[PDB]
């Protein structure tokens, strides 16, 4: 058996844009992902969030599950839009209404509610304004966030300012394959930056707003391995994970590779922001998927295939990382709380004959890693909770909806929730605090 402390904290996790549809309804703004989306050519089979897993309307269903489940966290996401549809200035009182009940409702069921600010969706007027390119964008996010902190922060007390800040800066604005869709790597990197500096902006409001809450940021980071006898997998990791931002935070500085390769396209005076984005923290927050075999190819990096079982995204299923992650950022950083904010995966999921959807595969994915995960905090590393990506099949971004993340199926046609055997299984993870 595998016991976690005890109040460890077990969630499932969503974003907004991914679940909701309805993105224009009762006087939402649109986002860049409603018209990246709804450009052509941008996501697989011309997918878009109009109606995805329609949360907007069967929020109420998806929270029994939750509580039905004995989910103890729910790490969800606002829509900037819904709240503000211009991004500055007036506020959506319906916006603000939908948030309240699901909120409301967790409080009601014992669920501990996670709330990512951003999570992509940003308003598309501000993105006519530069969006993450524009420096104002620091006080554009800090009325946001002082607008969210001051109608939800008697209630929510554990906020995460940014979900993936790596991803939407370079697969947004450098490959060009996210909202808004750019390729241009000094904007990349100005995106990069604008992010920390409104990162920390939000965090000074919410020591002014919530002053008995947590606030957190959360990272995408990858495993990588090198092909033979490893710069290149130094260069991956303070490049792609934790270490762009942590360094930044806890250092006041970029990491040293990032500077070698970078330093051309950050701002010039990009040093004298660093004092501010150094805003005291209260927990770190890791995703963690899949890992990656790396090489130097003459950005002088590439990945190597490996044989290995892989996902439906293609992934390689590496459990091990999350553990070399959890150690790594303690070592590294020493954050004084860490959570695993995403884990999960992607299968072929059908529903058999029996109604039911037997993806083993994803329980032995979830096992593995909370295994590995246990191992880190027997070892000293401050885990205080695990979510699972994602409580439900969703628009999976640029792949629409033909990869199925959920540990509860959505039939879209009917837009019925079948509990796969991971969510049961997980279930019963949570009910005995950890493995058996
Ligand atoms: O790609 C899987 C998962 N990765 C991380 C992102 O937070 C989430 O939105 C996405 O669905």
């Amino acid at each position: 058996v595998k016991k976690f402390p005890e109040g460890f904290l077990w969630g499932v996790a969503t974003a907004s844009y991914q679940i909701e549809g309805s993105p224009l309804a009762d006087g939402a703004g649109m986002s860049i992902w409603h018209t990246f989306s709804h450009t052509p050519g941008n996501v697989k089979n011309g997918d878009t969030g109009d109606v995805a897993c329609d949360h907007y309307n069967r929020w109420k269903e998806d929270i029994e599950i939750i509580e039905k489940l004995g989910v103890k966290a729910y790490r969800f996401s606002i829509s900037w839009p819904r709240i503000l549809p211009e991004g500055t200035g007036r506020v959506n009182q319906k916006g603000l209404d939908f948030y309240n009940r699901i909120i409301d409702t967790l409080l009601e069921k014992g669920i501990t509610p996670f709330v990512t600010i951003y999570h992509w969706d940003l308003p598309f007027a501000l993105q006519l304004k530069g969006g993450w390119a524009n420096r104002e964008i620091a006080d554009w996010f800090a009325e946001y966030s002082r607008v969210l902190f001051e109608n939800f922060g008697d209630r929510v007390k554990n906020w995460i300012t940014l979900n993936e800040p790596w991803v939407v800066a370079i697969v947004g604005h450098l490959y060009g394959v996210h909202a808004p869709g750019m390729r241009d790597i000094y904007v990349a990197f100005r995106a990069v930056h604008n992010l920390l500096r409104a990162h920390a902006r939000a965090v000074k409001v919410f020591r002014e707003t919530v002053k008995d809450g947590k606030i957190g940021i959360v990272f995408n980071n990858g495993y990588f391995e090198p092909a033979s006898e490893i710069r290149a997998v130094r260069f991956m990791h303070q490049f792609n994970n934790y270490p762009l931002f942590l360094n930044p935070i806890y250092r006041g500085d970029y990491p040293e590779l990032v500077l070698e390769f970078a330093r051309e396209y950050l701002p010039e005076n990009y040093k004298d922001d660093m004092s501010e984005i150094q805003e005291k923290i209260d927990f770190v927050g890791l995703n963690y998927y899949s890992g990656h075999l790396v090489k130097f190819d003459p950005a002088k990096v590439s990945f190597v295939e490996r044989d290995l079982p892989k996902t439906a995204m293609g992934w390689e299923i590496v459990p091990e990382g999350i553990y070399w992650i959890l150690k790594k950022v303690k070592e590294e950083y020493n954050p004084p709380e860490v959570y695993i904010t995403e884990n999960g995966a992607a299968f072929d999921d059908v529903v058999s004959e029996d109604g039911r959807v037997h993806d083993q595969n994803r329980i032995d994915y979830l096992k593995a890693h909370i295994g590995q995960a246990w191992k880190a905090i027997q070892e000293g590393v401050p885990l205080k909770g695990y979510f699972v990506w994602s409580l439900l099949d969703n628009f999976e971004w640029a792949e629409g909806y033909s990869k199925r993340f959920g540990i509860v199926y959505v039939d879209y046609s009917t837009q019925k929730r079948i509990v796969k055997d991971s969510g049961y299984w997980y279930s019963n993870v949570v009910k005995n605090n950890g493995l058996e």
